This record gives C-alpha cells, structure tokens and sequence, in this order.
C-alpha cells in the first residue's frame, strides 16, 4: 500500500487520482432531500442523502433527515453519517439515535469555526442543565467528560420519557480537526479512531454508530475511510490487497462527496499504512501514537 503512496507522490497526482474519485463516483436521486417541506432540514442546499440509503425517522409526520446508512458489506461494519443538527433538527437528530439504537455518536467538528456556525450544540454542556427535545419526547443529560487536549469523550444518558427506558451514549468529540483540513497527525487520528473501538461503541451488537462533522461527508469521510480499510486489512489473508480508492467509491454508493479534498485522501493513506502496523501485530505503537498526540496536554 505504501508503494502506491510513494509513487503517488513521487508522480505528484495526488489532485488527478482524487479527481478521478470524484468522475466515477456514483450519481443517485436525493428527491425526499429535495422537496420543498425539507429544505429547512439541511443545512447545506448541495449536500443531501441519496434515497435509497437515507435514515428515515420513524414518525408519521415527516420521516426525513439528512443521514446516510454507509453499510460496508465485506468490512462488515455499518455508519450512519449526517450533517451536523440544525437548532430545528437536534430532536430528530436524537430520534435517529434512539431508534437506530446507535450507541456512540462521532463529532469531528466544533459548533464554530473560523466565526462561522457549523453545528447546533446538539447537547448539554453542564449536568445540571439537561434537555428535552419537545417534538420527540427525549431527554439527554451529560453525566461526565473527560476531556483531553485535542479530544473529548462524553457520557450521555438519553431517555425516551414515553416509557421511561434509558440508555448511555458516548460522545466521542474531536475538537482540532479543521474543516477542509485534515488532522494534526496519522498519530492523533488513530489515537482518536481505537478509543471509539475499545469504547465498544462499534460492536455489531448495537446500531450503526453515528459520524457527523458540518456536512457529514468531509471530515466524516475521511474517519470512515480509514476505519473501514483497516478493518478490512485485518479480515483479509493479504492486507496489502485493501484498494483504498475502490472503498471510497463503494462508500460513495451511499452517500455523496465523501472525502473533500486531495489532501483528506492522502491524509486517509497515512493513517492507514500507520494503522497497518497495530493490525500486523505491533503491540507497541499504540503507546506510542498516544505519546505523539500529547493528548494529557
Ligand atoms: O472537510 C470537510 C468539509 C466540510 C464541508 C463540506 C461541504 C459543505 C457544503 C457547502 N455548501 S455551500 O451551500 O456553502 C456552497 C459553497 C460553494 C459552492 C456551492 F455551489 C455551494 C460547500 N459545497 C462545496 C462542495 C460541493 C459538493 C461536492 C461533493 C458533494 C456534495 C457537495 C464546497 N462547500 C460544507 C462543509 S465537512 O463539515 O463535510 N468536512
Ligand atoms: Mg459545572
């Protein structure tokens, strides 16, 4: 995987192999997306889920949301990835959660950047100060964090005030990732990317865990990526056989523009040939990605 890498940038075509994604990515209708009673439910006018792999709430009233159900067959690993909540869609944002009975939840983004909103804040920043979200009949309450210098990690308890029943979700925020950009590390990143494993919340036991980042296809795209083709390297009998450009277009099926620029492509082979010495056997260079992301900072 690695001599692709160095050719790649030896040749200097990082733009034209990206390009060349975005050519023969898949083109599928996102008409629900498009009717006039949802355009207040996305957040960007050109970023919007294809039909037939759209997450559709459960309510009677309008099942809509800018989310995409991104299933990796052979990986055998399921995303939900969406657009980060509207101040109107936080209780739909919630209800997707609840009934795809996910159990972590992937922010990659701030709620600002650069002075600009790019997400509601979604959830509660103190514990005393829980919330309801109205429309769905939910509480969410922050039971604690641990946060770390450029990540935090949160319990949350979501309740569906209905019947009562309560379940924990864990908040798995990273807060340095810039938009357009990409992390500060191979290292950060999978030190980031194995606390979400270890957590449990990817097991197959639960539902799709949930990635969102502004849009849901940049920054979402590239922590996908990543995941899923080191966890197809650690299925294989050859890891060097994983094509990272063919996932990304079998993950382009499901939802549109994943992975925004050359570089989020290129920083994708990086954590992953990085990734790819855990996976051999390397027992050591988890304390070590751990010590280059100065995450006790
Ligand atoms: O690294 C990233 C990039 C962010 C991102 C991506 C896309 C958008 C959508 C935005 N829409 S717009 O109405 O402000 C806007 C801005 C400029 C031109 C235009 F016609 C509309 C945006 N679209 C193009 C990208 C288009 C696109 C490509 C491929 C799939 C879907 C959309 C570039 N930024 C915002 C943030 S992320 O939060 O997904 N992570
Ligand atoms: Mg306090």
């Amino acid at each position: 995987m690695e001599k692709e890498f160095e050719q790649i940038d030896k040749s200097g075509s990082w733009a034209a192999i990206y390009q060349d994604i975005r050519h023969e990515a898949s083109d599928f209708p996102c008409r629900v997306a498009k009717l006039p009673k949802n355009k207040n439910r996305n957040r960007y006018r050109d970023v919007s889920p294809f039909d037939h792999s759209r997450i559709k709430l459960h309510q009677e009233d309008n099942d809509y949301i800018n989310a995409s159900l991104i299933k990796m067959e052979e990986a055998q690993r399921s995303y939900i990835l969406t657009q980060g909540p509207l101040p109107n869609t936080c209780g739909h944002f919630w209800e997707m959660v609840w009934e795809q009975k996910s159990r972590g939840v992937v922010m990659l983004n701030r709620v600002m950047e650069k002075g600009s909103l790019k997400c509601a804040q979604y959830w509660p920043q103190k514990e005393e100060k829980e919330m309801i979200f109205e429309d769905t009949n939910l509480k969410l309450t922050l039971i604690s964090e641990d946060i770390k210098s450029y990540y935090t990690v949160r319990q949350l308890e979501l309740e569906n005030l209905t019947t009562q029943e309560t379940r924990e979700i864990l908040h798995f925020h990273y807060t340095t990732w810039p938009d357009f950009g990409v992390p500060e590390s191979p290292a950060s990143f999978l030190n980031f990317l194995f606390k979400v494993r270890e957590s449990g919340s990817l097991s197959p036991e639960h539902g799709p865990v949930v990635v969102h980042c502004s849009a849901g296809i940049g920054r979402s795209g590239t922590f996908c990526l990543a995941d899923t083709c080191l966890l197809l390297m650690d299925k294989r009998k050859d890891p060097s056989s994983v094509d990272i450009k063919k996932v990304l277009l079998e993950m382009r099926k499901f939802r549109m523009g994943l992975i925004q620029t050359a570089d989020q492509l290129r920083f994708s082979y990086l954590a992953v040939i990085e990734g790819a010495k855990f996976i051999m056997g390397d027992s050591s260079v988890q304390d070590q990605w751990k010590e280059l992301s100065h995450e006790d900072l």
